[PDB]
């Protein structure tokens, strides 16, 4: 029988233990880049980077915010190299990607009220935020067996590369801010920690690595292309928004608040107080294509088809109910369908206010969806729109917020549409996998433990580290070395403005790395 | 000194997993039930089986949701089988109990807003749900070590066999929706989906199955028992309500929100339309035996020891606040203790809205639980209660639900009260253990790190895959091969309506059965 | 090639689990202490230690409320103890700290709304509080590998002793509440419960045991020394408020809630009753330095520099708007800068109820924080303050609550604010770590995937049982034998309250000892 009570306890390693902090060099549309040097005979090995970044104080007038995972999102591109050339790199996207199930490390980077909140300034010497600091677990494949897997420095100098996205991506505001002279005066002040090991008589051996490729298809075109894949542990496709063809003007945004639900109702907060309105006489200062009516007696108004129940309790007698039946409406032929953001409505009751002269606004009943909440400004006013499309007043166009977060995915903030109707993954000249329905994410999300998969082969079911991974491999021989992905998008009714909403296929390849100690540290593709 | 920085890897079997996808055959109180066969001579292993099920869409007038984790509720029984007959088979309680822990696959299973909130349908075609796709995460013991635990199909053919359970049980609606002619229209659409393994020069070895085994008792009595019990893992508890003697009719359901706040918030908000009416002279619409007291300028009506108080803003002058004294009541004796609905209140302000002529509520102090909602409609009005329980008008009682949840636990609604006092669990003649509290429940949820354990006897503390399991082994000399269960019930005072719900005790034990793969896949009961 | 699709199976040593449950012996500021016996020759091992607890009912007038986790906090100390001396000890502190990010074993020592409402008692008969019991799981470090790491009984005698707190510590009460009635009569009823394992042939050998060490500085000093450390796994450092010094009573407790936004909002309804008066003619019952000013009808109220706007919505005609424009102020020099609270709020609405006579408030914008909500009442009436304090009303005055939770970290209730600004660790006479942001507190989150960590320094990176642990070791001869901690403390302006809170740094090391079974079970400290 086997001893399940007791073992026989093994000396490890004699080592210590150490946090190392260090500075590094600025230099710079100048992208901003920070290079560290790590060069010390007693450091063994290393893991476990950390990435401090110190945010100054903002001032003046205007609304402003940071983008939720501020730290996460101002990143570019991490790099480490040594003399014999690059170890290990990766962007942005794929570090996010990879610490997305992550909760503590996203609470780290920069996720609360004091940051993520739209705050407002009032004079030019009000303070909207005070400074603060923020940490980016930036994750390599050293560390999933922590000292197992560890970094080993065999007499190198090892350099990390960082390069910074453009402030404007971090950034959410609204037109009244002051942006060009916060971008002329903001700069990066970054700081790298790291876990060193000084161990006495290490034993070093050959060990395993992936280095994760991403490639971006062209705009709108449903393929893409992986060259010289000899050796991948996986492959991942999703797909992204391209705003580039707009001014990147929206609505809203619900800030620190993140559920879908939230969304939908900062978005509804929004359109209410231009939709209902309590005025002597007709309202005012809107466009000459609103249509604003009068609401009866029974507080029915119909909008062909649709009925709105609007209700106010205490109106004074000199003044009457007004509801804006066309507030945004998009449209291509002059006499088919229209898809009208007033008809999302059904009932909407509430009190007016004497001493504060606004509605304040009680249960709203709804059809608002994601989607609505993620139409850009811009499409509403499009030439392909044969009507005006935008009756909003001036007021509320002033509210309008600049978001320029680099890593949406899918056409909503969300993720939540599934715009893939039919994928395809071709390996050479035969098809490797095929599904109509998102079944390989579902297997994604299950095998992860995650709630934000995606689209997902897995090659490798084996223990990381203790084993070699499983792959694909390739055959030179038959052209079985390129991984071509083709995709069928959604259909859309034509009427609805996120059917012109430019997209762009994203696919990640995982390849097989092989490292050796002798000379330093060097890496080899596998073939 | 064992080395810590560096491991030597291995190189394991050659294989390459693949997503598949199939089809099967639909036949039919005629209870629905497919089969799919499994049969492809390179697939060498396979697990981590899912099902989708594609509900369709539901038109018409009425109140109408789905059930929360409806894919899990629609599976009554679930079967894997050879040409040597069966090797896991499973009830889709047992199943709901295993997968409980696992969030994710909760959610995939159907858990949303669009799904589980009730819907209202305004007209003949009116659209209450869209359709949509849910996904069942059928977790069988070949998932636990990935590779390592697999199964092997030795060159045999396997049945999957899924039986559904009549849609009435996945479906809350109330009396106005057609619920015939959707019942005569449904039809389940399944479609079975499984990582296979192709594998090169695989080594079979044995191993090892654990079956659950459910044993239901009589209705009311205390005890049950399992017979041929020679090797068994673990033994389970627990009790279910049975609403066969009623009309499964309810007041009330949160729907989405399931939180006990949401549960109890959705009661006390159906009663409060019925409860504090503002009329010109006496209210009229309710039965006799109603008794209806005009509020006092003071605001505080006395109900025999019990005083609410009613304060309601913006009353017309020519109206009054009323307090309904006796909405539900209940009791066995003319002149006994009762139980009064409306002495569980104790504070209720509000405003009265002229515009939509009716009582917007606030601030609400009441001691309203969890039994209280969980109580039955049919209850309130049976033959044993000596007053007229339900005196509320027909518009509320237009509103009521019919509810056919096949999980439900406990007496309420989340399981929340405990009805067993005592526990006692007999192995052939002597007492093997016995408890007062639920410490068995407590060390269920320690060990598996979960918020809805029951209580739970577990036998095997040892590593599950690289060891053979601990258990308790039959001695059929001294008759050692039987567990009886007895329970004490806790006792409820005879004026509470919920003393009548009747209950049955389950029973789950855990046999343990031995794989072997000469002659293709067979199994064999370990005595 | 390694198999990865096929295991032996290894038989285990022949053993059987038991749930057992034990009374003790009660003995008694008269600090109660209880002792649990262990004596069966039949139990070869246990663990899972699990203290019950029964709260008796409580009745009588006053508000009344437990601390969260109050079985957690009910206990100063745990020993277990064989003849030849004790083998492992603990405070309720580390044990709380080591529990800290078990979610479930949280919630079972009692967090629940029924337990952690302030309740409130009207009659002398009434009851607060209903019955209920809670459980303490007692972790030690023969858990963390199940039956590997469970401890031996020799064939000795071990017994269990718990010294508990005194009741003031557990809660949380207004001045109405009968406390020497409730102290003289509350006492505790314990009762253990642990999984012992009946062994067949059981073979032992000698293991690896850690035991922590706490230190506790004098008062406002920023040092601390651990003497004779020559094997240690770990050290931390953190803060704790002593308020000795005051009366312990605070404005306001949010309960269940625990949110910092719920800190805060309970603090903001508490003041917004007395801070805005609607009153005919100008206010009474308040002190004489109070400054009540009338609202102008522009709504704008003007405090040097800070502005307050103030609508309320339906005041009667005979009545007016009042603001409190000092209803909290402290400062050290009569002329210098103040600390106002009323100068926190910027904009206030709301509607005035004719039917209740009080102000339903709505929408407040404010810039409250949670150090405002942790300064103790006392505080804002020291000597040291220039102005009177408090400027509240007598009814206002008379809901304070007396808060003794043990376990409170910084200087607020959440632990939130940072106040090192740095920290150094000395080893012998050289230093051994110094850091100016917390990165190691950065650390120890990332490491433990915990929300709550705290500035620790790490020496053992090696897996726990099947490893010797790696430490920091002494060198007695150049003096390497004692760790001294020096902080410095952040800087506070002089006018905040807070300022004068005062603060002990807590040292806690982790010292290694060795477990030997030969003349049953003893330790012997590793040197």
């Amino acid at each position: 029988r086997s001893n399940v009570f007791a073992v026989d306890s093994q000396i490890p390693t004699l080592y210590m233990p150490q946090y190392i902090s260090l500075s590094g060099v600025m230099t710079n549309d100048n992208q901003a880049i920070a290079s560290f040097e790590i060069r010390d005979q007693y450091i063994t090995a290393l893991n476990h980077l950390v990435l401090s970044l110190e945010l100054p104080e903002v001032k003046g007038m205007g609304r402003f915010g940071y983008v939720p995972y501020v730290g996460y999102k101002c990143i570019n591109h991490v790099s480490i190299s040594s003399c014999n050339g690059v170890i290990w790199e990766i962007e942005g996207e794929e570090l996010y990607n990879n610490c997305i199930n992550n909760t503590i490390a996203l609470k780290h980077s920069g996720y609360s009220s004091e940051l993520n909140d739209i705050s407002i300034g009032l004079t030019p010497n009000d303070t909207i935020k005070e400074p603060s600091t923020v940490y980016v677990y930036i994750k390599t494949p050293f560390d999933v067996e922590d000292t197992f897997s560890s970094l080993k420095l065999s007499d190198s100098k090892i350099t990390v590369t960082v390069t910074f996205n453009p402030v404007s991506d971090i950034v959410i505001r609204d037109s009244s801010f002051d942006f060009e002279t916060f971008n002329k005066e903001f700069v990066y002040v970054p700081e790298l920690s790291f876990i060193g090991y000084m161990v006495k008589n290490v034993q070093i051996k050959p060990s395993f690595i992936e280095k994760p490729r991403r490639v971006i298809g062209q705009i709108n075109q449903p393929t893409a292309t992986v060259t010289e894949v000899h050796a991948a542990t996986s492959l991942s496709v999703y797909t992204k928004p391209y705003y580039g063809n707009t001014d990147n003007k929206f609505i809203s945004y619900p800030g620190y608040s993140q559920d879908e639900k939230d969304y939908i109702d900062a978005y509804v907060s929004r359109l209410l107080d231009d939709l209902v309105i309590v005025s002597d006489g007709p309202p005012t200062g809107y466009p000459e294509s609103a249509e604003i009516v009068e609401v009866p007696e029974d507080g029915i108004v119909s909008i062909q088809d649709a009925d709105v129940y609007v209700k106010i309790d205490n109106v004074p007698d000199n003044m009457s109910v007004y509801l804006h039946t066309n507030l945004l409406m998009f449209g291509t032929r002059k006499n088919s369908f229209i898809y009208n953001i007033s008809k999302k409505f059904s009932a909407i009751t509430g009190t007016y206010s004497d001493a504060t002269k606004r509605t304040i606004f009680a249960h709203i009943s709804h059809s608002i969806n994601i989607i609505d909440t993620s139409i850009p400004v811009s499409l509403w006013t499009s030439q392909r729109n044969v009507y005006n499309g935008d009756n909003r007043s001036a007021e509320s166009k002033a509210k309008d917020l600049f978001i320029n977060d680099p890593f949406i995915k899918g056409i909503d903030f969300k993720n939540k549409t599934d715009i893939i109707s039919r994928l395809e993954v071709r390996f050479g000249n035969d098809v490797l996998y095929s599904e109509n329905g998102p079944i390989s994410r579902i297997y994604n999300e299950l095998l992860t433990k995650s709630n934000n998969g995606t689209r997902t082969l897995t090659f490798n079911f084996t223990p990381k580290i203790f084993f070699r991974p499983t792959t694909i491999t390739a055959n030179v021989s038959r052209g079985k070395d390129k991984l071509s992905v083709r995709v069928v998008y959604s259909t859309m009714d034509v009427n609805h403005p996120i059917y012109y909403v430019q997209k762009q296929l994203v696919v990640v390849c995982n390849d097989l790395y092989k490292v050796s100690y002798d000379q330093g540290v060097s890496i080899t593709k596998i073939m």
